[PDB]
């Protein structure tokens, strides 16, 4: 009755550039939107964050010692091309070579992401990915990295395209801070997926020998009342905004009738139109079968309730779609591991050409109590364990899951909660940058070297 994981499973830890690195204004690094934003809006910034720029050897040493065999790292676009394109910043390029060298030295396989919510400010201010000119610059950046970095065997274009559109254009929490613009949500989703398809194709055309894929945040959407058809429809439209539209562009090379129909309805109710070009679909179509793996980031599910009213998110409700409402008797965010099992099977069934799946992000963040130079984080251990258990079941049921990356490896900086909300396996005393393994890090060690979920 004890669940197990495959012997080749990768037990990883995740990090992101702006959240872990620090050195925001050093070694020719170019600015990102977060710089001004966090500055004049909060008492904290991304300096020093986790000081990964300097502490990476300590983190990779600890990663190896505790059984972590894979690590998600992201290259800061503003560190290579400070202005987005043009002049290459050699210190930025050196850094990553050093970082990748430490990983291989430590036996921690690096899974590298090119974009992690940090478009260089120069290009971000100029419409970000809504501006088609920026699709070219990304492709030039991706191409440079592919060639400049032969050490990397696992590449990823973007991390969470859905959450970007949602944050920048729907909820308006992240810059440009636009609110309720559903046309911009979908346009951003589209343009970014076109960027992805062109980079993936370019990688295969040039004949590189590694593996390339994309990481999507895929929160399962459920009807508040399964027996209520209006609820089922609200969930279906919600899933189209956040998951389906993006998944279709990724795996079908076009939007299915259900997606298009849903998108038309949502925009009819909320306004706007999409700019959809023939070359766009020519691009998506060429790439639909070239993804080696899919990265799924999952933390929790969402329940929808059909209820028509104005669009308001502070509370989440969309005109023509519905409202987010949590089930009355579900454990509590809200912990729902079945959500992940369902999302995995959905991908497997809807897009059978998915090939391979990696849970690229999953974790529990809260205010850790630091005692005895450690954290007795039993809550995080239980959350992770419960999620690893559904993975075991999904694999037994036929899904090709090959790895799990816990967000995060060490405590990193959060844009929404600064240094308060912690997710790491390793506690970081942010004043001294000293790491301390938590209880979970010891537990994760036993798991990696035993592959028995206990």
């Amino acid at each position: 009755m004890t669940k197990t994981l495959p012997k080749d499973f990768i037990f990883g830890g995740a990090t992101a550039a702006y959240q872990a690195e620090g050195a925001t204004h050093t070694d020719g690094k170019g600015p990102v939107a977060w710089d001004k934003y966090l500055e004049d809006n909060y008492w904290y910034t991304a300096e020093p964050a986790s000081d990964f720029y300097h502490k990476y050897p300590v983190d990779l040493e600890l990663a190896e010692e505790y059984g972590v065999n894979g690590i998600r790292i992201s290259i800061a676009w503003s560190r290579i091309f400070p202005t987005g394109y043009g002049e290459v910043n050699e210190k930025g390029v050196e850094f990553y070579h050093k970082l990748f060298a430490e990983c291989h030295k430590r036996h921690v396989e690096p899974f590298v992401t090119l974009h992690h919510f940090d478009t260089p400010e120069a290009l971000h201010s100029n419409g970000d990915f809504l501006n088609r000119e920026n699709i070219e610059h990304f492709i030039d950046y991706a191409a440079f990295c592919f060639e400049e970095f032969p050490e990397v065997n696992y590449w990823t274009t973007f991390n969470e395209i859905g959450p970007i559109g949602d944050g920048q254009y729907l909820v308006g929490k992240f810059p440009p801070g636009i609110k309720y613009d559903l046309a911009k949500v979908f346009q951003s989703h589209h343009n970014m997926m076109v960027s992805h398809a062109r980079a993936v194709k370019l990688y295969k055309d040039k004949g590189y020998k590694g593996e390339i894929g994309v990481v999507h945040a895929l929160p399962t959407k459920y009807p508040y009342d399964p027996e209520n058809p209006a609820d089922v429809r609200a969930a279906e439209l919600e899933d189209i905004i956040h998951n389906k539209f993006i998944l279709d562009a990724t795996y079908l090379g076009h939007y299915s009738d259900k997606t298009m129909e849903g998108v038309n309805h949502i925009l009819a109710e909320n306004g706007g139109e999409l700019d959809l070009r023939d070359e766009d679909f020519q691009a998506l179509d060429a790439a639909k079968d070239l993804n080696d793996f899919l990265g799924i980031n999952y933390y929790m599910s969402d329940w929808m309730q059909a209820f028509d009213g104005e669009t308001e998110i502070i509370k989440y409700q969309i005109k023509g779609v519905g409202r987010r409402v949590a089930p009355d008797y579900v454990p509590r965010w809200i912990i729902y591991p079945e959500g992940l099992y369902d999302q995995i099977m959905r991908v497997k069934n809807d897009y059978p050409n998915y090939k391979k799946i990696y849970i690229t992000e999953n974790g529990l963040g809260y205010k850790d109590e630091f005692v005895d130079n450690t954290v007795y984080d039993d809550g995080r251990i239980d959350y992770v364990k419960q999620h690893l258990e559904v993975l075991s079941d999904a694999i037994a049921d036929g899904a090709n899951v090959k790895g799990y990356f816990i967000w995060s490896l060490m405590d990193v900086f959060s844009w929404s909660n600064g240094y308060e909300k912690r997710y790491g396996l390793f506690y970081v005393d942010f004043d001294t940058q000293e790491r301390y393994p938590k209880k979970s890090a010891h537990w994760y060690k036993k798991l990696a070297e035993t592959q028995v979920i206990e």
